[PDB]
This record gives C-alpha cells, structure tokens and sequence, in this order.
C-alpha cells in the first residue's frame, strides 16, 4: 500500500472518499458525492460499497 496522505481540498465524496471530480452531485442524503457515487444511487438507491453495508447507521441522526 502506498501512503495515502489524507489531504482533502476542495470537499470529500461522501462514499468514495475522493476530492477530484467532474460534477459534485448530491447522494440520497444531500451529501456531496462525485458524479459517479450518484449515479449509482440514481440506478439504485444506495452508494457505491467500499467498505461493506456497516455504517449505514439509524440511530435516529437527523444529520
Ligand atoms: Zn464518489
């Protein structure tokens, strides 16, 4: 692996983790998601899985 440094400028796609896109849509939630994170929910209806369907939390977060 190499050292991914965590610098994020200019936002963080809300699934994807990447800073760099063409078009910063808006995910199921409103988050800023990358065009193609968005998409996905537009075929779908949830993001693109990276890290499994772990923290898709329900804890009453109005946020
Ligand atoms: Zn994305």
């Amino acid at each position: 692996s190499h050292m991914s440094a965590s610098r994020r400028v200019g936002l963080s796609c809300a699934n994807c983790q990447t800073t760099t896109t063409t078009l910063w849509r808006r995910n199921a939630e409103g988050e800023p998601v990358c065009n193609a994170c968005g998409l996905y929910m537009k075929l779908h209806g949830v993001p693109r899985p990276l890290a499994m369907r772990k923290e898709g939390i329900q804890t009453r977060k109005r946020k």
